[PDB]
Order: structure tokens, then C-alpha cells, then sequence
């Protein structure tokens, strides 16, 4: 599996602010966008974006606040990668897209595939945001940490101050031990601690027993929205998984209109770091029938 990130550097001004992201494959034709979660970037997408610039366009940004884009002073509330994401997509000028989407970037493309409807020709996902009912759901292995994440004070200790999302989440929710030149790239956006607020705010805002209600009024909404629509669908999984465990998948293959399901083998969360070359070549025998 690839290290190396030989994506040259794109800059656009946004909301105040310079989002960096990688834009390869024909200069024209509908873009493929690829939307990035915690605590990651397009770093994440490095092996899977070359099975499918040979065919489409290709735009993977860092959200605001992480990898190469600027870092400013906010509370980084879902709000916040609302606006700037949408600032983003009207600074390139993108009109009809496919979206191919992970954890929080599948919150925010979600939300903008219902706002936009019209402009969204087919949606590639994986361990996406979802409503979880109880904490039961939540997986064991992972439960009572990020349990401690969601507690007042202890969880801006292991986040913020010790660094847990990048040194202790990332590194176990890859089945593949992840080598040292992987890991500098991933901890290099942080190395300044209060830089790290994003990977903090982001596991307060998952929507879990009905709080933060108004994150779960949001992901109740756009989830009605994609049960209803006939846009095509292709959902990556793995076993056991964390946020799409396999009886969660195979509920989906249902009762999600136009799905195709494909079963990646050993997977937790990151599953673009144990799969990629089936990601990308299934995305890329997928993205034809789209016209």
C-alpha cells in the first residue's frame, strides 16, 4: 500500500481562509469528490484517487482546520465545515458532482446531496454518520473511549492535550499496523496542541442516544432523504466494522433505493487504509453507468 502523496499542491480563498486540495484526472467532465472525516485529510484518498483520475476528474479537499488548509480560531461546530465546504464548492465552480464519502465527510455530503439534489448524480460511501440509538450499538472495543471523549473535562485531556484521536483512534481502527512515514503524515497538521480542537468537537457532535439534538434532527433528516431517493448508490464494508458493522450493512443493501453493497474483507474504520485498490477499482467500474 502506497505512502507517498504525489498530488501537487491547490489553493482557493475561502470565507477568509486558504482550503488546500489535490485536482488531477481531464480538466472537464463531472468532478468525483472525495470527502475526507476525522482526524484525516486527502491524505486519506492517496491510493484510491489513482483508480479513477485516469477517467474522471478528481478533487479532494482539506476540511478547514486540518491537513494543509488554514486554522482558525473557531469552535469548529458541523456548522462551521457546512459553510466552508459550500464556500468551496461554489469558488471551483463545480456543478453536478459524485460524491465518495467517509465519517464526517459523508455527514457533510449528505447534507449537501439533500440541500442539492438536483446536482448529485451518484454517492460512493463508507462507515458514515448515522443515528446511533443507544450506546450498546457503539462497539465494545471502542465504547467506553469514546465515552470519556463525550465527558466534561476528561475528554479534552486525552483529545486535545495527549493527542488520543491521532495516536490511539487512527493506529486501531486500521487492521494493518500503519507504518512510521504514515503516522509523521498524519500527525504533521497537529503538532501545535490548540490545532487540535477539531478531533475534539468532531466525536462531541456524533449523534449517539439523542444528543447533541441538533446534529441528530440534521442526520435524521438527510438519512429520510436518502431512503427516498433514487440516486445510485455504492456502500463499501468490512468485518467487524465500527459505524456499518455487517447486519447494518446488509439492512442498508435494502432499504436504500439503487445500492450496490461491496464486502472489502478486514475492516474497522479506516477502511481506504486496508482496501484501496478495491475501493478505487470498484468506484472506477461503477462511475460509467452513472450516465
Amino acid at each position: 500500500i502506497g505512502t507517498g502523496f504525489p498530488f501537487d499542491p491547490h489553493y482557493v480563498e475561502v470565507l477568509g481562509e486558504r482550503m488546500h486540495y489535490v485536482d488531477v484526472g481531464p480538466r472537464d467532465g463531472t468532478p468525483v469528490l472525495f470527502l475526507h472525516g476525522n482526524p484525516t485529510s486527502s491524505y486519506l484518498w492517496r491510493n484510491i484517487i489513482p483508480h479513477v483520475a485516469p477517467s474522471h476528474r478528481c478533487i479532494a479537499p482539506d476540511l478547514i482546520g486540518m491537513g494543509k488548509s488554514d486554522k482558525p480560531d473557531l469552535d469548529y461546530f458541523f456548522d462551521d465545515h457546512v459553510r466552508y465546504l459550500d464556500a468551496f464548492i461554489e469558488a471551483l465552480g463545480l456543478e453536478e458532482v459524485v460524491l465518495v464519502i467517509h465519517d464526517w465527510g459523508s455527514a457533510l455530503g449528505f447534507h449537501w446531496a439533500k440541500r442539492n439534489p438536483e446536482r448529485v448524480k451518484g454517492i460512493a460511501c463508507m462507515e458514515f454518520i448515522r443515528p446511533i440509538p443507544t450506546w450498546d450499538e457503539w462497539p465494545e472495543f471502542a465504547r467506553e473511549t469514546f465515552q470519556a471523549f463525550r465527558t466534561a473535562d476528561v475528554g479534552r485531556e486525552l483529545i486535545i492535550d495527549q493527542n488520543a484521536f491521532i495516536e490511539g483512534v487512527l493506529p486501531k481502527c486500521v487492521v494493518r499496523p500503519l507504518t512510521e512515514v504514515e503516522m509523521d503524515h498524519y500527525r504533521e497538521p497537529f503538532l501545535k496542541p490548540v490545532d487540535r480542537e477539531p478531533l475534539w468537537r468532531f466525536p462531541n457532535e456524533i449523534p449517539i442516544a439523542g444528543e447533541p439534538a441538533n446534529i441528530v434532527a440534521l442526520v435524521e433528516a438527510y438519512m429520510n432523504w436518502l431512503h427516498q431517493s433514487p440516486v445510485p448508490k455504492l456502500l463499501f464494508w468490512g468485518t467487524p466494522g465500527v459505524l456499518i458493522p455487517p447486519a447494518e450493512a446488509a439492512r442498508l443493501a435494502e432499504s436504500l433505493p439503487n445500492c450496490k453493497t461491496v464486502d472489502i474483507g478486514p475492516g474497522l474504520h479506516y477502511l481506504q487504509e486496508d482496501n484501496p485498490d478495491l475501493i478505487g477499482s470498484e468506484i472506477a467500474r461503477w462511475l460509467p453507468g452513472l450516465a
